[PDB]
């Protein structure tokens, strides 16, 4: 039977919007999903967004002949400078299914073996800053992780090191890349944009925009004049071409590429490590647990690419710390045609979804009482979890590229964290959840004691 829609409280003419007038605007829709269920409505001015938080609403949102992925208008901010890269392409643009047919090797399990070594020589770079610290000392752990995981893909996107690990303030690039994602969320909570107030803001984009082109554009240009043939991202798409199209992709298309895999290793695996981190440190079981696996698997000073894959308990934590945490919270989709979701609800062609990450991963019907308890062990097995149930690398074609990568990346240096060091939660950190496109646990620090494990 169709049913209204619940909508949370509204301010006059403003609608919904002042409700993520806030710095945690994903953390202020999961409590009004709390409070309303597993779909409202979200009215601005000239606006309407449907917010989605049950697997038995989500699992027909994934259905591909029925919905494609939407650009939020956060997406549409992050396009001003992604472009028609991977992440803020459009599925019908040309460039999304020419980029998506030529990288797609380059992104498989099987590339994960090339990318092994340069993942090992910035993880080393990680444990070697933590042996370096005096007794008195703190890991500020998400700062670490975003170190680490920029400069993974700064070395296997295109043989580029950020050199994050020899520096307290950012790379240029990064402080331009970083002020860009900001002013781009934060034009979601600006109710008149073509305020001039907002002048200053529009004058910095443009140069944070100059900035991130000017590196990767002279990055492309000194690869293509050098005609070094080095195994990374960069290699692939100056020598690739679409099977479909026969064409390669263009140098422009290459730097917003770039700059898209730039913005997911900043924002997104350093978010995950860091989440979970911070489970392992709050259940110690499970940190033991995971701390005998890598003992018992990484028994090289270097760990190899097999012995990554034989980390099964790791990869379980890495899951967990995604279902309850995941650090890319929420995708957007259309309706390709006038559609009725669940039974009940009925939709319009080109009417806006957003699937709320944190949400699915809470519903009680799939994942029982025990929810909100970290238990790496619900993820044993595949096959034992509901259709749609868990979606932290989204859905269907639109799913992340990156995913092999990032969770390589997360398991390698997650095994090598475990082998290490003992961590101490020094402090009794009380979560605190800093959202950029991403959620990072902030100000979540630790102490390391070396297990005194030589490289
Ligand atoms: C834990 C780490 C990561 C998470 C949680 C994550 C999450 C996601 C999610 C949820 C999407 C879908 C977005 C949407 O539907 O709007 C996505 C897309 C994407 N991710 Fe990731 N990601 C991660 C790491 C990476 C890495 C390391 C890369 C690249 C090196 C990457 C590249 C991409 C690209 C290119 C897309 C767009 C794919 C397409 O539509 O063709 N991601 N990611
Ligand atoms: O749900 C949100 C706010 C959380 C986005 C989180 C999202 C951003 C991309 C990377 C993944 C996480 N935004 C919607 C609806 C909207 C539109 C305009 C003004 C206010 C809200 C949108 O961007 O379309
Ligand atoms: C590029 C992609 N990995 C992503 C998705 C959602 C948030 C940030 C990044």
């Amino acid at each position: 039977t169709i049913k209204e829609m619940p909508q949370p409280k509204t301010f006059g003419e403003l609608k919904n919007l002042p409700l993520l007038n806030t710095d945690k605007p994903v953390q202020a829709l999961m409590k009004i999903a709390d409070e309303l269920g597993e779909i409202f409505k979200f009215e601005a001015p000239g606006r309407v967004t449907r917010y989605l938080s049950s697997q038995r609403l989500i699992k027909e949102a994934c259905d591909e002949s029925r919905f494609d992925k939407n650009l939020s208008q956060a997406l549409k901010f992050v396009r001003d400078f992604a472009g028609d890269g991977l992440f803020t392409s459009w599925t019908h643009e040309k460039n999304w299914k020419k980029a998506h047919n030529i990288l797609l090797p380059s992104f498989s399990q099987q590339a994960m073996k090339g990318y092994h070594a340069m993942m090992v020589d910035i993880a080393v770079q990680l444990v070697q800053k933590w042996e370096r610290l005096n007794a008195d000392e703190h890991i500020e752990v998400p700062e670490d992780m975003t170190r680490l995981t920029l400069d993974t893909i700064g070395l296997c996107g295109f043989n580029y090191r950020f050199n994050s690990f020899y520096r307290d303030q950012p790379h240029p690039f990064i402080t331009s890349m970083v002020r860009a994602l900001d002013e781009a969320m934060n034009k979601l909570q600006r109710a008149n944009p073509d305020d001039p107030a907002y002048d200053e803001n529009k004058r910095q984009f443009q140069e944070d925009i100059k900035v991130m082109n000017d590196l990767v554009d002279k990055i492309i240009a000194d690869r293509k004049a050098s005609g070094e043939q080095s195994d990374d991202l960069l290699t692939h798409m100056l020598n690739g071409k679409d099977p479909e199209t026969g064409e390669p992709l263009d140098d422009e298309n290459i730097r917003y590429q770039i700059i898209t895999f730039l913005i997911a290793g900043h924002e997104t695996t350093s978010g995950l490590l860091s989440f979970a981190l911070y489970f392992l440190v709050k259940n110690p079981h499970v940190l033991q647990k995971a701390a005998e696996e890598a003992a018992r698997v990484l028994v090289d000073p270097v760990p190899s690419y097999k012995q990554v894959k034989q980390l099964k308990y790791v990869g379980m934590v890495l899951n967990e710390a995604l279902r309850l945490w995941p650090t890319a919270p929420a995708f957007s989709l259309y309706a390709k045609e006038d559609t009725v979701l669940g039974g009940e609800y009925p939709l319009e062609k080109g009417d806006e979804l957003m699937v709320l990450i944190p949400q699915l991963h809470r519903d009680k019907t799939i994942w029982g009482d025990d929810v909100e308890e970290f238990r790496p062990e619900r993820f044993e097995n595949p096959s034992a979890i509901p259709q749609h149930a868990f979606k932290p690398f989204g859905n269907g074609q639109r799913a992340c590229i990156g995913q092999q990568f990032a969770l390589h990346e997360a398991t390698l240096v997650l095994g090598m964290m475990l082998k290490h060091f003992d961590f101490e939660d020094h402090t009794n950190y009380e979560l605190d959840i800093k959202e950029t496109l991403t959620l990072k646990p902030e100000g979540f620090v630790v102490k390391a004691k070396s297990k005194k494990i030589p490289l």
